[PDB]
């Protein structure tokens, strides 16, 4: 017997307001056009929890292929998290017990009128429940557990990314372009060790198709994420995913702080971006596929950076030699702290364990260390 969320997992605490409880009591009928599942490439509807005139179709196949992208696993996840987080007491019980059993064992069996039959009882049950006790239940959750934010990203995700990955391998004449992912625990474990906090600054250097830059605004609440890529498909894609993110926020009353990119250019050069620096409070630069050349343009950027600002990277930015001499007396890169930490099993898209990663804290005066002597289920 398992389930499809890790009902054990660890537990976000909500620093912002991140259920728009007035919107909800204003708004019952849903007019977005999110992706539905069904449109990519039996069927079951999974009846919306929060507006009466929304559903959506998903492809029921435990045969046809199924892993990577697999329908049935998000229905198992939203259905859990309605009881697991949506759902007052009495409801979440009903619920719990009715559905839950039935739902994971014949999903487990690849039993599919089973599986249908517990989504369609789903949504009878899900109909009887008055509004106004789910919208007021919402109203008092101060903490969610972390992987809804993960999976409420991985359905966009599906949704807008999936269908053209492709799009983002194409032939890279130049490493600096090769497209790497950093993975939703590793940005929640790195954003926490920072200290991402409501009403701070964010900022990803080369933001691909922009996952960083949204995980930081829903799970952080910064006053502004931001994001700068250069790939014109990524660039794209970056578009799609950050559309059916707003349409897929406001189907679940959840408030996305401002997002905002410079896509199709450079952040080198960039004027945006050499605006924002001296505000950010937390920078993330995947440099791990970074030449040497580029490095040497993101230390130029780096040196209007604020102190307490915390930089993340994945190659020390500092040459691991680094010794103050008397042509670099000015640099940034004198006050940094530089801490090294070790890299969790799959944390990044190109390796499944090993590696590292770094924070670099920017501090108030020198260190003096560097004169001269002189993309499953649980249990
Ligand atoms: N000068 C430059 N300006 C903007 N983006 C650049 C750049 N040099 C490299 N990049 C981009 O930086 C990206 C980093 S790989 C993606 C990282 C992204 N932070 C994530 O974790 O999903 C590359 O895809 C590449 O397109």
């Amino acid at each position: 017997s398992s389930t499809f969320v890790d009902w054990n997992g660890p537990c976000l605490r909500l620093q912002y307001p991140l259920f728009d409880i007035e919107y909800l009591r204003s708004h019952e009928i849903y007019s977005g056009t999110p992706i539905q599942s069904i449109s990519l490439r039996t069927t079951a509807k999974l009846q919306s929890i929060l507006f009466s005139n929304y559903m959506e179709e998903y492809k029921v196949d435990f045969k046809r292929s199924t892993a990577i992208y697999n329908p049935m696993s998000e229905i198992g996840k939203l259905i859990e998290y309605s009881c697991l987080v949506f759902l007052p007491s009495p409801y979440a019980e009903q619920l719990k017990e009715t559905i839950l059993p039935d739902l994971n064992a014949s999903f487990d069996n690849s039993d599919t009128k089973g599986f249908v039959n517990a989504i369609n009882l789903y949504n009878k049950m899900i109909r009887e429940i008055p509004r106004q006790r789910i919208i007021d239940h919402l109203e008092t959750i101060d903490k969610i557990p972390r992987s809804f934010i993960h999976d409420f990203l991985h359905i966009v995700y599906t949704r807008s990314i999936h269908p053209q990955a492709n799009k983002l391998k194409h032939y890279k004449a130049f490493s600096n372009y090769v497209y790497g992912e950093l993975l939703p625990n590793f940005l929640s474990d790195v954003y926490q060790q920072c200290q991402l906090k409501k009403g701070d600054t964010f900022m990803d250097l080369g933001s691909g198709v922009g996952n960083c830059v949204v995980q930081a605004a829903l799970e952080c609440g910064c006053a502004l994420s931001f994001g700068c890529e250069i790939m014109d498909d990524a660039s794209d894609l970056t578009i799609l995913q950050y559309e059916e993110l707003k349409k897929r926020c406001k189907l679940y009353g959840m408030r996305l702080n401002n997002v905002e990119f410079s896509l199709k250019k450079s952040f080198v050069d960039n004027n945006r971006v050499a605006e924002l620096i001296p505000q950010c409070d937390v920078i993330l630069v995947n440099n791990f596929l970074f030449d040497e050349d580029l490095n040497k343009k993101v230390e130029k950027i780096l040196q209007t950076a604020k102190v307490g600002c915390k930089i993340i990277s994945l190659k020390s930015l500092r040459s691991l030699t680094y010794q103050i001499n008397f042509y670099n007396v000015e640099n940034i890169f004198n006050r940094l702290k530089v801490q090294r930490y070790d890299l969790k099993e799959d944390s990044v898209s190109w390796t499944h364990s090993g590696g590292e990663y770094y924070i670099s804290t920017v501090m108030e005066d020198v260190d003096e260390s560097l004169f001269s002597p002189a993309r499953v289920k649980y249990t």
